């Protein structure tokens, strides 16, 4: 997928065992309602680990605060989403995002 947007939905998707198109359309569904789409991320996040939103939320806006960047802290968040490394989660982030 060629946009970082799409790449995550993708991430989601595998770590939430469900389609990319499933993802991105509940994505594109909630962004309707007036949420924002880090928010949106958030959530389907928090739900393909089976974790509350407002955890989730919570350490996003706590890493933000120590610095890091938000793109870096999605791809964290997703990692401990599907139990797997934050190196592989970025690695594929990377692949996905050159083709
Ligand atoms: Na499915
Ligand atoms: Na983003």
């Amino acid at each position: 997928g060629k946009s970082p947007t799409e790449v995550l939905l993708e991430l989601i998707a595998e770590a939430s065992g469900t389609t990319r198109e499933e993802v991105k359309e509940k994505f594109l569904k909630e962004l309707r309602k007036g949420k924002s789409p880090t928010e949106v991320l958030l959530e389907l996040i928090a739900e393909a680990s089976g974790t509350t939103k407002e955890e989730v939320k919570e350490k996003f806006l706590k890493e933000l605060s120590f610095g890091k960047s938000p793109t870096e802290v999605l791809l964290e968040l997703i990692a401990e989403a599907s139990g797997t490394t934050k190196e592989e989660v970025k690695k594929k982030f990377w692949k996905e995002l050159s083709l």
